[PDB]
């Protein structure tokens, strides 16, 4: 096996089908499924996996009650195979921990968990399913990372943490593994003025990151990483077609190197693909909260403040709720061109679904066609009131 | 690997024998069984197993309700070992969707399934477990395929579309794939004239499809396909032993050229062995609805339409429930003759049992022998009472 | 690979070591297992596994209930992990009927399964998980076979079969297997006068199976193959220790070629490992039903008509419910002796527990040590009034 | 493949990470899980498992009922993934009883299981998954081993059995196996009094065992195994922080040759990690009861019997039960250095939670790390009024 280097550019983007959907909320209404949320997806040379933060107890469990909780001891990052649901019996836990991330580097898988409270959390680097290197809280204040897959080229691995205010400045540090030892760190640069739960993938530009401003903005901060100098610069999307939820209309003009204000002390991870003409970007349907989820073409959003859609999909409508997003591709997939995917995270339960006493999630993912594609909907589809 | 090459004859039929059975309506009374419908059979060059769409939701869970239902955000092709039941811990899923097919063509395994709205569906072709092509709808009227295997010849997997109306004149395209990706296509030719999910098999002499006419016909169409040059023609079974359900009574005299007259718009998926005086045709014992299940020798049946039986097998009761049916073969097993199998889906739940909410099915499989073997009958045995 | 030859001889036999058990009954309270009857052991080159005839439901399931019934469209012969229940999830099915046997010829396993109605049975032989050979009933009356695993010899795998009457003289063969197929088979000879259910080990001398005279003997008939000639001899065990149940008290003299008499019209399969002084025999210590089930060391048992014990060891108490017994050996385990092993099916319900509608076992398992090891007694240990 | 020898040394010890947990009560509460205690964790070249001693049940089945008992004919060393939980349908059998050892030579693994009534025990060995060899109680009373994992050296992997009383002296032995073969075994030498439930690992060193005395001492007996001589050393950990569970409150003057008396007739198993300067004992906090988890820095306890803590790690808070503690290592990981690993059996239920009416245990593991890392601690997390 070799370490994969990121050598192609991304496909064409015209649409978007269906990749994958496990309708675990439904399946879980009568099934030994884990409570879970922060899902994500993840590819190895051989096969490709969701992923999430268990709860560490069944939905019908009476465990699940209090499940919107953050941060036990009871949570850790499972993985399971494409489309089955998260199950006591088919999870296979990466490590233990509330907050995660995970990559192959075509010759291991390094996962990353963050365990601990408030003030004293540590992260633990696995490679190949062992335990590799420890780092310590640095601001003690919710040492946290991606909750998406990191990218690898050439066998490093970059990761964005954050370390310290959620409502303020904060400490927001990538650090650079190989095999899952810490080559290098450093102090986020560039304009974006707040980062968390970062978004990433590769091509040969590079690796892109679209990650979440918690504290004034809802245009969402990107830091672009090279990953062989192991340097980085930051900024805003400065299209006004604006992502982060909640967030304010969309203006005219974007802004691209502070937060566009309105909305402050919130946010949802979210993504996009910023590739010139073959720009995309994801969001909520709704401004004021997780509900629904489209896909915008917008031509160079990255770089053009006045940009506006041009082309777009549903996923998921208004009517229904959504939650998390990220993006993943398979990067050992045949062909000239990595196919964009992305996943969406719809959570049921609290806070917004409370006659019920748990909060877990489904996960539906698209990946990108070069056809022009019909589009449907794509909602959790359990009934609450079975659960009653 | 090598691609396979179908270079071998069929076997000669003398009975059938039981190949497998999964009674998973029965330990779906007390188990995590998903909910299907629409199953098949289908080889890898080491393992046979059973697929089948997924509802999203096990029989015993409330979600099972209203799953008569054909084509929801919440089904999917999924796989499990062959004669265990579908269960959520060991089912696989292949593809998202309500309409599909699957094979392997000695290399890997291309599956496709189709998923979206009427006006809008889209099939996604997976080859190694990966997406690699996407086809829009044509006509934007259920876009749908065969719901069986498909069969390969040194890498060129033909597959049945149709697209348009289920009770008139529709759009039916025969797609070569190669690796997942499209070599050709083709509209239907020839004097069949309504194609739905076709039964397909293969030997030297090329591949046949035996399918369904919903429109008038309760004599089936065939369509026989060289895999080679990428051409197929067109027709009916010529024998008065007619094989759709619901249908007429026998004549003595069939048609081979065009639809048999007598019960419109509606059908059910069937298959039939057309090899000369080694022909078995499968059919519903029932000319009213999908109950009971038979196999008939007709020799010549394809291009004799005065063609009667001379020898049979019952393979369920009357008495009991059937549903759809189709071929699969073993093409990677020893010997010198390919043994023709099928299976027969035993619908359970609505519309004909009520007093459940729900509708699934279970699986019964044979293939030949050429041994004159003693018959039983082979029913779901489920008893609906257990399920109120 | 290579095919098995039988090289060695039995280790001695000094005492028996718990080897495995599964507890089947007590877990099934409370998790999906199969209800199950007719268990053995059986070993492939890497791994060692439990079989057994499912019933198609799990014992919690409503469908447990009649499981007292021998032959239903609904059974299988399964297999799972050594000393694990026999789940849903983790039972691989064989082949579908309800009498069975397999074994692994140190290249693949055959597998044998007979199916159909008393008076229209058939076999169908399984190589590497494949469908080879089918044999049609020739008495049409209840075609049956061994209930625990075959023995094989440079490829060559005897089976032996009886079809015709339970109560008087039937048609007993032995078939020579290879690869799945039928190379030859004969007709039983020798003084053995009815034959059920054998249980059979191999060594250097050949193959020898113990089996049981359903019509007048409690005493055992014993066949004794030669897999090279394919040939074979039959007798009974002369020891006036009586092994059959229900059987008669312990004579004096027992009988070498005709069944000892006091018994008729019943009987249970059972086993013995006959190897002059190193010869052991198990039983049931009841006489009068299937309860107990202890070891006695017999020397020279097969031949001498006096022979009384000099060891023994108790497995089970006759206070618990014990059932069918038979052989098997891992033949592939290093050293240069073949430890003899034997399992015993501890069964469950009905008849003599009736307060539940469910018939079905667990597994215990013993094999020899070289040491005189400590004995205990191993109950199924399942509480039946919590089935209640 | 080739044995392992154990060439490196302990990796400097600065606090503990998070390594595992399977918050199996949790999910018990609603899902397959069985009942267990006395687990622990041990790794092969290419995977880390936990182990337990099943008790032939789930927590949720009626059959959990009377589970605080030791030593019946239901239990069975069993084995599953890293940080699952262990339920019907993961977990592996290694082999049949009540007291068991288990551990990786680096080509295969040997386990070894007790089984049989006070009188009677007899210890199997099995090696690669097949039974090798038998030990006979020699004392007639409770023969029993480690509850935690053997360590090996080029092949040679020592293990240390007691036989005879519990409340005074018995009859140690110390054998050495070798592809699960007995190569010697030798009686108890040196100054320990008492020997039970040794923890153990292995460096350049040789192999240390931390035991536990049941009769007098609340001071931990240690036996130091040199595996290529296969002779050993044996005494008491000198320091005055006491480790057994009951026990007295520190002195200023420990023990080295001889218990330090207060509590005598029980005990908890537990371990340490004697390396000079690097030296951790792990201890519960109460000194009365299971309850709490901490590890220590206890400079040359082993030696010096002045010796005091200077740094420390709580794992479990005193308000939470804790359990059994014990050491592995990963011995095939990379790296200059072997990293100390532990678990904490985390029991609930009888005797201290009667109002349910079994016993079982969770796991919570822990590894070294060359960081000071931050502390959490680490409960069950299981809410016992849900089981009620
Ligand atoms: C079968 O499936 C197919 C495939 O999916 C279906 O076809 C798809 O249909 C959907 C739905 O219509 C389309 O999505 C929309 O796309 C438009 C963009 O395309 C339009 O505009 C393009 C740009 O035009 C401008 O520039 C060009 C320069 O060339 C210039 O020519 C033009 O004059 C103008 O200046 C046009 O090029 C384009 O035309 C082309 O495509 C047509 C087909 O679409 C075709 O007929 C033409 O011939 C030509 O080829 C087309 O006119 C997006 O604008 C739109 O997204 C907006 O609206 C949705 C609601 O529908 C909303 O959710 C979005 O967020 C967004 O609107 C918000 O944001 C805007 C930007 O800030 C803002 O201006 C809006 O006011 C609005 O803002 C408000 O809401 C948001 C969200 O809550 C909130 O945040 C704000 O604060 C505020 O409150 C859709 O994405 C697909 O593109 C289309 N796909 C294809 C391949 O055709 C088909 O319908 C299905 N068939 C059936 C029968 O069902
Ligand atoms: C143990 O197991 C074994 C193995 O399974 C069992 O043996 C099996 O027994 C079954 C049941 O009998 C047989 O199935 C039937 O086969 C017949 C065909 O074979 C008969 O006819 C042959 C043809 O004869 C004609 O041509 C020859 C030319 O050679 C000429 O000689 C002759 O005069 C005549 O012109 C004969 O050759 C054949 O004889 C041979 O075999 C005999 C044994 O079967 C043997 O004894 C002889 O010596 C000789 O060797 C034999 O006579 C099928 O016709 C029949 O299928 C029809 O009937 C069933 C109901 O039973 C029905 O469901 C079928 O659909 C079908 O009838 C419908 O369709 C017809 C065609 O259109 C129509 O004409 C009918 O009116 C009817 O139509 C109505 O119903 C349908 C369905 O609902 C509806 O759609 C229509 O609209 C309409 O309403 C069976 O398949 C097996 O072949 C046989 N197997 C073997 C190897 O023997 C054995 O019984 C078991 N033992 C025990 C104790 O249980
Ligand atoms: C810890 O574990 C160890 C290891 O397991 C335990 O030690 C074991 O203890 C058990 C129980 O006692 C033993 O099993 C019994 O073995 C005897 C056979 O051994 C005895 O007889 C031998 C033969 O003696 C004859 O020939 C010799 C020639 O050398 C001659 O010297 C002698 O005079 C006589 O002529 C003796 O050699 C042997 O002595 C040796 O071993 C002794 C230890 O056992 C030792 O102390 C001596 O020094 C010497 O070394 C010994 O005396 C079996 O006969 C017996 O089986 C019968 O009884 C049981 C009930 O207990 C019954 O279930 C059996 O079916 C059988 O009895 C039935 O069948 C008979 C034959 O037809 C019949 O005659 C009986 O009347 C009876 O028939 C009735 O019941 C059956 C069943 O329902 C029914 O079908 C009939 O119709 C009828 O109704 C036991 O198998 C183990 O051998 C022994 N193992 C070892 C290694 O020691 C130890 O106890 C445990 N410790 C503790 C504290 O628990
Ligand atoms: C974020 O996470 C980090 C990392 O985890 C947290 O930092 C950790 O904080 C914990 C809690 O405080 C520390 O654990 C304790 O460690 C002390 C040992 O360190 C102290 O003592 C050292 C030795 O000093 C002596 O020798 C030196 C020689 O150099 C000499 O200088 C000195 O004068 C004295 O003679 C000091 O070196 C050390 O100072 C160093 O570290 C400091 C930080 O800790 C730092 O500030 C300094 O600058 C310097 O660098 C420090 O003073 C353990 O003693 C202690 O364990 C005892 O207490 C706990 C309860 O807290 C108890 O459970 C233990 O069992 C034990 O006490 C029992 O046993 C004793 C021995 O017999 C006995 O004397 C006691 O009376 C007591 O006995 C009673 O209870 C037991 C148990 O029930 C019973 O059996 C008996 O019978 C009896 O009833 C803790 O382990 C970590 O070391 C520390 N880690 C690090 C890296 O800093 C941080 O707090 C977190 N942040 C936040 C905000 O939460
Ligand atoms: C504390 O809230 C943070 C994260 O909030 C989100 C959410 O659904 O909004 C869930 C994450 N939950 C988990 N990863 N478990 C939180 N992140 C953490 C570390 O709690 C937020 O981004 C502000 O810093
Ligand atoms: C019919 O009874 C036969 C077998 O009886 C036994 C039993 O528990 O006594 C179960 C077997 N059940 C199964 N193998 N399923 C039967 N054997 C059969 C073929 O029914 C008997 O040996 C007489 O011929
Ligand atoms: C009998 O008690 C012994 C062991 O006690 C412990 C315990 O939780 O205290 C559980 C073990 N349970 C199991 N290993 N099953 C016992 N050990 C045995 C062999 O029962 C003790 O160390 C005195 O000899
Ligand atoms: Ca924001
Ligand atoms: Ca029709
Ligand atoms: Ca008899
Ligand atoms: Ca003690």
């Amino acid at each position: 096996r070799n370490f994969n280097n990121l050598t192609k550019g991304l496909c064409t983007i015209n649409s978007w089908h269906i990749y994958g959907k496990d309708n675990a909320v439904r399946i879980g209404e009568s099934s030994d499924v884990l409570v879970t949320r922060e899902p994500y997806v993840s590819c190895d040379p051989d096969e490709c996996r969701f992923y999430a933060l268990s709860q560490g107890t069944t939905i019908r469990g009476k465990h699940s009650n209090g499940t919107i909780h953050d941060r036990s001891q009871y949570r850790a990052l499972i993985s399971w195979p494409l489309s089955s649901p998260p199950t006591v019996y088919n999870s296979r836990v990466e490590c233990i921990g509330w907050s995660s991330t995970s990559c192959h580097d075509g010759k291991s898988r390094m996962s990353i968990c963050i365990s601990g409270p408030n003030n004293n959390a540590s992260a633990v680097v696995w490679y190949n399913r062992r335990p590799v290197a420890e780092i310590n809280t640095w601001a003690r204040n919710i040492l946290r990372t991606q909750e998406s897959e990191c990218v690898c080229h050439n066998g490093v691995c970059p990761v964005v943490f954050t370390d310290g205010s959620a409502t303020g400045p904060a400490d927001t540090r990538i650090y650079y593994f190989k095999e899952g030892k810490i080559l290098k760190w450093e102090s986020l640069t560039g304009t974006a003025k707040h980062i968390e739960e970062c978004s990433c993938y590769g091509e040969r530009t590079g690796i892109t990151c679209t990650c979440k401003d918690n504290w004034q903005g809802s245009n969402r901060p990107v830091i672009q990483i090279d990953p062989v100098a192991m340097t980085h610069t930051s900024q805003y999307i400065c299209s006004p077609v604006l992502t982060d939820n909640p967030r304010p209309n969309d203006p005219n003009i974007g802004k691209c190197n502070d937060p566009y204000p309105g909305n402050n002390n919130n946010g949802v991870k979210g993504f996009s693909y910023l590739d010139g003409a073959n720009t995309w970007l994801g969001r909520t349907i709704s401004t004021a909260s997780r509900s629904g989820y489209e896909m915008l073409k917008v031509p160079n959003a990255l770089t053009d403040d006045r940009s506006k859609p041009i082309q777009g999909q549903t996923i998921v409508l208004n009517a229904d709720w959504s939650g998390y997003s990220g993006s993943f591709m398979d990067y050992w997939a045949e062909g000239d061109c990595y196919r964009a995917c992305f996943y969406v995270e719809l959570i049921r339960g609290r806070p917004k679904e409370d006659k019920v006493w748990w909060t877990s999630n489904s996960i539906v993912s698209m990946c990108s066609s070069t056809e022009f594609l019909g589009q449907w909907n794509w909602p959790d589809g359990a009934k609450i009131e079975y659960f009653l």
